[PDB]
């Protein structure tokens, strides 16, 4: 496809899932060739792997002492819509979690797409590659389209699950919420994560139940969300991606490890 930006400024506001702090986003149009970058306190922070500064339960970006937490969801939506040139101005310390999924971002941005002149410079996976970490694995291989599978194993009623995204089916993942398990709640709070979490923005799972009043959106919503996360982390390659991906129990750390190896292999 062709490069894209937004037709006009868009803003989003709300609590961040981990900080519990209120923040605001303003998405600014940019011309062809600009790329995706964040902006905070006078500092531009490109949405690229070189600027990743944390990968524990979220992907955080930083530069010159300016940090932005949890970029993976907004990046995933921008990757799926192939928005290639914007500046995401951030006031605060974290991207708002909103409903827990990509939906509100997706809905608003989809309505405001502006086509540009330049052909997208896709990052094309050119040969098989695999990264591993003690029973976690991500592999990639060449493909003309973006296809992403995540397979997980959960110590509850979900059991082993997997989902495959194929180009054109973004509605099957953009509403999958971020999630947490009830037995991990005490820990994540002790280490200061999930301070903004609630049943209004997080799928909370138990041994044989879901805490949320509305329950699961899909029987395999958590692995759908993991696919959504991986597509967000893949956009740290610096442009939309063409390849077939399989992640077994991968997290943001392994996701970014894959991106870094792909970048290193290309050069
Ligand atoms: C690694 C992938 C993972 C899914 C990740 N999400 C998280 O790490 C995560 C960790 C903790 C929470 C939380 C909370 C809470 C609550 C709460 C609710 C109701 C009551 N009554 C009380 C408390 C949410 C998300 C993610 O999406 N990354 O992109
Ligand atoms: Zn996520």
């Amino acid at each position: 496809g062709l490069e894209k930006t937004v037709k006009e400024k868009l803003s989003f506001e709300g609590v961040g899932i981990h900080t519990g702090e209120y923040s605001k986003l303003i998405i600014h149009p940019e011309k062809e060739g600009t790329g995706i970058r964040f902006f905070k306190n006078g500092v531009y922070i490109p949405a690229r792997h070189e600027f990743v500064v944390h990968t524990n339960h979220s992907t955080d970006l930083g530069f010159k002492g300016q940090r932005i937490k949890t970029v993976e969801h907004i990046l995933s939506v921008l990757h799926l819509l192939e928005i290639t040139n914007v500046t995401i101005e951030v006031i605060g310390n974290e991207i708002p979690i909103l409903d827990g999924s990509g939906w509100e971002f997706y809905e608003a941005i989809r309505k405001n797409i502006l086509n540009q002149n330049r052909e997208i410079d896709y990052f094309v996976v050119e040969e098989p590659i695999i990264v591993e970490d003690e029973g976690r694995l991500i592999k990639a291989e060449p493909s003309d389209t973006l296809e992403v599978t995540y397979e997980g194993e959960f110590k509850n009623f979900l059991g082993r699950q997997k989902f495959t995204f194929v180009e054109g089916n973004e509605e099957e993942i953009v509403l999958a919420r971020t999630f947490a398990f009830d037995w991990e709640i005490e820990h994540i709070k002790k280490v200061g994560l999930g301070k903004g979490g609630s049943l209004k923005n997080t799928l909370v799972l138990g041994k044989d139940k879901v805490y949320n009043p509305e329950g699961l959106r899909y029987e395999n919503e958590p692995v759908r969300h993991k696919v959504f996360d991986l597509i967000g982390d893949l956009y740290l390659l610096g442009s939309p991606v063409k390849g077939k991906f399989y992640s077994f129990r991968g997290g943001h750390s392994l996701n970014v490890k894959l991106v870094k190896e792909l970048a290193k292999k290309q050069k």
